């Protein structure tokens, strides 16, 4: 269809929202040979636009150069999405139904920016309005009443049917469990320290690991199948005392131990033993030490697909001692990052709207995440109200859109572009390769090559100043170009 441009709001905030409501949403148009293309969104407000260039035969000049090394391959990319949570489900579904369609289109289309993973919570997070699992009969270890509630049901499942009508890209579905029903933890309530009772082997996680399977089982009578599932959201949560959100602690020992006795084997054993399963699902600075402790016993390894990581202590975790120290290693276990957002620690305002700033955090997270062997990004809500709920402990965060429920509109924010920069121009199976700097600069860039062999390049400025630069494809020739300051930009040309 038609692109139609961005309606610029102004909230006070470093940059603008997009407006959007049951008419209008600004899209996307559905490169020649010897030319480039160039997508830019800046603080000034321009918004993923289009540009087009040369590729030049030759190059001179002193200026930054960054060099594509295309023979030297890393990961393969899994794909970017976000978390269909109760609240994200209450937020879309409060608008009518052409302004839901036009948020779901934003996220999923080809005519938006190519979303190719939904992360589900199995049953309640502190994203719910009131607490429950599938299971919460006392002492229930058949699990002869495990059920979906409405939240499933009527809300989150019609929403993901409707994405993946709108996608043409296949989408990739990941469920995380925030507690067990309360019958099987220590302290017998959904939040606050407890794990589970007993041992790994023992009835109450072979009654735990059942339970996924359930989940799954109920989910595929509503014909939804999943990618992957993780082992327990933040596990380490539920070690500490008073913790406020649901949660189920593991430590890296007991996370081993209910892998390879318990969670393994009985998804191994079922309809679903083609689900992957990726352990961790918490802070990166829980790396490389929780990888050693639960991937050095070959009985928990051989059920373990990958590792999920979450971004919110990032600032004691440099990449390369937590990321690429786990990449050495375990180079086949695939690192994933499965949970970030912007505006949940204490001090922070949990939303501003058009805030540049939050969406650099987001590209440059995914720059340095990329640059350190991870093969996908998942942000958390995909939508909440401009509270940033709701949220049964008023654990209120930031999203990339925000949904006005009393005027039928949403806002697309600067995260939301950001995150679009790499979703749409970085289909699944792409292969991140070398990319090297003549120069100190303060740019973040990435470069990888989509499936059918073409380039692209991320190029994120987080200083203030307009860097101009060549970006050199080795035998193939050079792009001219300047990354103005702040500014994210995506490159793509075609290799032939
Ligand atoms: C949903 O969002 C769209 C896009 O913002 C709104 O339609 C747009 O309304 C604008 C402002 O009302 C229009 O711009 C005006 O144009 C004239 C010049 O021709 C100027 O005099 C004036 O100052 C504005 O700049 C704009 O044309 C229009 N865009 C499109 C593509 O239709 C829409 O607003 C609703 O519909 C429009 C057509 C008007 O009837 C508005 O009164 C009405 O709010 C938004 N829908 C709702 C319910 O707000």
């Amino acid at each position: 269809e038609f692109a139609r441009p961005c309606i610029p709001k102004s909230f006070g905030y470093s940059s603008v929202v997009c407006v959007c409501n049951a008419t209008y949403c600004d899209s996307f148009d559905p490169p020649a040979l010897g030319t480039f293309s160039r997508y830019e969104s800046t603080r000034s407000g321009r918004r993923m636009e289009l540009s087009m260039g040369p590729i030049q035969a030759n190059h001179t000049g002193t200026g930054l150069l960054l060099t594509l090394q295309p023979e030297q391959k890393f990961q393969k990319v899994k794909g970017f999405g976000g978390a269909m949570t109760d609240a994200a489900a209450l937020n879309i579904l409060a608008l009518s139904p052409p302004a839901q369609n036009l948020l779901l289109k934003s996220y999923f289309s080809e005519e938006g920016i190519g979303y190719n993973i939904i992360r589900v919570p199995m049953a309640s997070c502190d994203f719910s309005i009131r607490t429950y699992t599938y299971a919460d009969t006392p002492d229930d270890f058949q699990l002869h009443n495990f059920s979906l509630p409405e939240e499933d049901t009527k809300l989150k499942i019609p929403l993901i049917h409707r994405a993946l009508q709108l996608a043409q890209r296949p989408v990739s579905l990941l469920a995380s469990p925030w507690t067990s029903p309360t019958w099987l933890k220590t302290n017998g309530a959904v939040n606050g320290k407890g794990s589970l009772k007993g041992q790994p082997g023992d009835i109450y996680h072979q009654t735990w690991a059942r339970y996924f399977v359930k989940f799954l089982d109920a989910y595929a009578e509503h014909k939804l199948q999943f990618w992957a599932v993780t082992a327990e959201n933040e596990p380490s949560a539920g070690l500490l005392s008073g913790y406020p959100f649901q949660c189920l602690g593991f430590t890296p020992e007991h996370q081993r131990d209910f892998i390879a006795r318990d969670l393994g084997p009985t998804l191994a054993n079922s309809t679903h033993h083609n689900v992957r399963l990726l352990m961790l699902d918490d802070q990166r600075l829980l790396l490389p030490h929780w990888a050693k402790v639960v991937l050095t016993d070959p009985e928990a390894a051989k059920y373990v697909h990958g590792i999920a990581v979450h971004w919110y202590l990032d600032f004691l975790a440099p990449a390369k001692a937590t990321l690429g120290e786990t990449h050495r290693l375990f180079p086949n276990t695939m690192l994933f990052a499965s949970e970030a957002c912007v505006g949940s620690k204490f001090w922070e305002q949990s939303v501003r709207l058009g805030s540049w700033d939050r969406g650099m955090q987001y590209s440059h997270s995914i720059i340095t995440n990329l640059l350190y062997h991870v093969v996908g990004w998942t942000d958390w809500n995909l939508a909440l109200n401009p509270e940033g709920g709701p949220n049964w402990v008023r654990n209120f965060v930031d999203s990339p859109i925000i949904v006005d429920i009393t005027k039928d509109t949403f806002y697309k924010q600067p995260m939301f572009y950001h995150l679009g920069h790499f979703s749409k121009f970085i289909p699944e199976g792409s292969q991140r390769v070398g990319l090297v700097a003549s120069q100190k600069n303060d740019l973040d860039a990435v470069a990888l090559m989509h499936p059918d062999g073409s380039a692209v390049v991320v190029v994120l400025n987080r200083s203030s100043k307009d860097v101009p630069l060549t970006i050199k494809d080795p035998a193939v020739g050079f792009l001219e170009t300047i990354s103005p300051g702040y500014s994210i930009h995506t490159y793509l040309w075609h290799r032939q």
